[PDB]
C-alpha cells in the first residue's frame, strides 16, 4: 500500500527479519508444535532462548565474565525505585547527573527513599547539552553515580562515559543501549527498558556488576531485591518469555549486520542526514540539542512557530510518518532513528523537510 | 506429531487467537507496523488496550466502581504491592493458606507489616479449602487473602466467604475467568495471564477503586496506575494485545458460563478417570475440594509415577510433572487447554493401567 515511516519513539520500529522469523514459527517452535508463548519457562526450548538472548547480549557488548545479564519487568521505570532500594543504604548518597526529564524521574524515586545529590545540570538552559564531567560535584559517601546516557526526550546524548572510582557509575541507557560499541567495566550497572533500541516492551535488560549486588539486602521485598533476580538467573517468577525471545531474534539480527561497531556506523550516517537537513536549512529547523551533544537515537527540533510546528507534523502524518510529534512535555517534532530504523526512511523525512520548507 | 499441552505456567492458548496474532503480525490493523511496532500513547494501541479492559468487564462482568489494570511483574509482585498499599500501621495482613503459593503471599506481607492466618490446610498437606466458618478475622485486619485455585496441590474454592469487615483480597492466578465471578465479593482480584488469559509479561489487576500513600515508589502505588489507566509507563504491549485476542475468543465460544461448562467437561474426564481406576491413581485433593483447572494425582509408587510420565512424554504429552515440591503428577486444564487433549490422557492412562 501506500509508505509509512516509523520514527515511532518507544515502543519503536524492529528489524522485519526478527518479525519475520517471529511469524513464521509462531504457532510451532523448534518443532515443539507449540508456540514460544505456550512453553514452560523450565522447558529446554525456553532455556536455550533465555541463555542465548544472555550470550548474544555479552557477546555483542563484550560485557566481563564477572558482569550477570537480568531480564526484569517493571520497564527502566520500576529500576528508578530498584536501584536505590538495593544501594541507597542509609549515611549514602544516590547522586545524579541531569541531563533531561529521565534523569528527574529517576531522581526522584531515589529523593523517596534517601539522601540524594545533583552531580551536575543542564536543566537551567533547558537540557540542551551533557555537562562537562569536571563539572561533576561527587561526595565520598555516594551510594552511585547515576547517569541518562541518551535523553529521549530532549535528543543529547553522552559521547563517552566519565571515569568513576569512588562509587559506581549507574546508566540509563533505555534509549542508546547497543547502538554503539560500549566498555561495560566502565559501569556497576547498565539497565535499559528494551522497547526503544532492543526489541519489544515488557523486558528490561539489567547487566550487573555481580559483586556490587549479589547480597541480600534487609527489608527490601523478594522481587525488589538484584540478588533473587541473580541467584535465579532471572526465573524467580515467570518471565516475559515472548518479550525475551523477540529480544533474542533482535539481538541475532544485530550481530547479523556486524554488531555494535557496525550498527554505530548505520546510526551516524543516518543521524547525518537529518542534521545535515537542518543545519542547511538556514534556520527553518531549529536543532534543540547543542551541536556537540547531538542524540544519534533521537532527533529534537523545532520549525519558528507553533503554527509552521503543526502544519508541518500534520503533513508528515498524511505523508505516512509515524511518531514525528515531540514529547508531550515538550512539544516540537522528535525523529526516533534507533537502530532498526531504515535509512531509506531518513531519507524519505529529508525529502519532506525540504520540500516542506521549500513551498513554506 | 501430536502435542498435548499440559503446561502449568505459560500454557496452552487457544489456536484462534495465535492464529489471528500470526496473520497480522507484520500489518496490524492496516498501520503497516506490527502491534509492537507501535507507541504506547498511539490511538492504535490505545484502542486495544481499551479492548482487553472492556472484554474483562463485559465477560467477568466488573462493576463500574472496579477498575481494571494491566501491569508487570507477575502475580509475585503483586505478593508484595498489596501490602505495599494496604497493610498500614496497626492493621493486619490476613491470611488463608490453602497451598504453597498462599505461604509465598504471606511471606511477603510479614515483610511490611503485622501478619494473621485466618485458617489453614496445611497440617493435612492442603488437601482441602477450610470451612469459612473456621476463619480467625480481626478488627483490624487490612484485608483477607485467599489463593482461589492453589495450582500445585490441586485444590479450589467451590464459593467464597462473606466478608465484611474487611476486603477480600484473591489470588485468582490459576482459575481466573474459567467460571463466572461475583466481582463485588472481593475488593481486589489479581492474576498472571499467563494460566488462562494470555501470555506471559502481564498481570491483571481488578481492584475496587476507592479501596487503593505516602512514600511508597511511584510505580508500587495502585494509585498510580490507576490514575494513568495502566499508561504510567510503557505497558507490555504485545502481552495486552494477546490477552485481548484470548479475551475474543472466550466470548465468542459464549463467554464465562460456556467456558465453565467445557472445563467442567475437561475435569470430569480426568477425575472420573482415576476414581474409576480402583486406587490406580490417586487424586491428592479431598473430593469436595478438587480443583477444575489443575488436577494432581500419583499411582501407587514413585516407580509407577515415574514410568507413567516417561510413557506421557514419549506419547507427546507435555507438562505432567507434578511440582518438584510435591511430585506426582500434575494435568493443567486451563481455559485454552482442550477436551481433545483430555480424552487423549484419559486414554493413555486407561491403557497404561492395562499394560502394567
Ligand atoms: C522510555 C524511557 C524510560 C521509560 O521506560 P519504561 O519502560 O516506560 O519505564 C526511562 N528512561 C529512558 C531514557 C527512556 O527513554
Ligand atoms: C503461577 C502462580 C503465581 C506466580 O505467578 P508469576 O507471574 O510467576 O509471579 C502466583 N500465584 C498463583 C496461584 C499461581 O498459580
Ligand atoms: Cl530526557
Ligand atoms: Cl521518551
Ligand atoms: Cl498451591
Ligand atoms: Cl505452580
Ligand atoms: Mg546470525
Ligand atoms: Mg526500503
Ligand atoms: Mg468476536
Ligand atoms: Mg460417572
Amino acid at each position: 500500500v501506500k509508505q509509512v515511516f516509523n520514527f515511532n519513539a518507544g515502543p519503536s520500529a524492529l528489524p522485519k527479519p526478527a518479525l519475520e522469523r517471529a511469524q513464521k514459527e509462531l504457532l510451532n517452535f523448534n518443532d515443539t508444535q507449540m508456540s514460544v508463548m505456550e512453553l514452560s519457562h523450565r522447558s529446554q526450548s525456553y532455556e536455550e532462548v533465555h541463555e542465548q538472548a544472555q550470550n548474544l547480549l555479552r557477546e555483542l557488548l563484550q560485557i566481563p565474565n564477572d558482569y550477570q545479564i537480568l531480564f526484569l519487568q517493571g520497564g527502566a521505570s520500576l529500576q528508578f525505585t530498584m536501584l536505590p532500594m538495593n544501594l541507597l543504604t542509609k549515611g549514602t548518597i544516590g547522586n545524579y547527573v541531569l541531563t533531561g526529564s529521565w534523569s528527574e524521574k529517576a531522581l526522584k524515586e531515589a529523593k523517596l527513599l534517601g539522601e540524594t545529590h545533583i552531580a551536575a545540570s543542564t536543566k537551567a538552559n533547558s537540557y540542551q547539552s551533557i555537562p562537562d564531567f569536571s563539572e561533576f560535584q561527587l561526595n565520598e559517601n555516594d551510594a552511585y553515580l547515576h547517569i541518562t546516557s541518551n535523553n529521549t526526550i530532549y535528543g543529547t546524548q553522552y559521547q563517552n562515559f566519565p571515569e568513576i572510582n569512588h562509587a559506581p557509575l549507574i546508566a540509563d541507557m533505555s534509549s542508546d543501549i547497543l547502538s554503539r560499541p560500549l566498555k561495560v567495566n566502565q559501569f556497576g550497572m547498565i539497565y535499559a527498558g528494551a522497547q526503544k533500541n532492543l526489541g519489544p516492551s515488557g523486558v528490561t535488560v539489567v547487566i550487573v556488576k555481580k559483586d556490587l549486588l549479589n547480597t541480600k539486602v534487609e527489608q527490601v521485598p523478594t522481587m525488589l531485591q538484584y540478588a533473587t533476580h541473580i541467584k535465579s538467573d532471572s526465573l524467580y517468577n515467570t518471565p516475559p518469555t515472548f518479550s525475551i525471545y523477540m529480544l533474542r531474534n533482535v539481538l541475532d539480527w544485530i550481530k547479523d549486520l556486524g554488531g555494535a561497531e557496525a550498527i554505530a556506523k548505520q546510526n551516524e550516517e543516518k543521524a547525518k542526514i537529518i542534521y545535515d537537513t537542518i543545519d542547511e536549512s538556514n534556520g527553518f529547523y531549529v536543532g534543540h540539542a547543542e551541536k556537540g551533544s547531538r542524540s544519534l537515537m533521537n532527533v529534537t527540533f523545532n520549525l519558528r512557530n507553533e503554527e509552521l510546528n503543526q502544519q508541518f507534523l500534520a503533513k508528515a502524518k498524511e505523508q505516512g510518518f509515524v511518531g514525528l510529534n515531540g514529547h508531550r512535555s515538550v512539544g516540537g517534532c522528535r525523529a526516533s532513528i534507533y537502530n532498526a530504523v531504515p535509512i531509506d526512511a531518513c531519507i524519505a523525512l529529508r525529502e519532506l523537510m525540504i520540500q516542506f520548507k521549500e513551498n513554506a
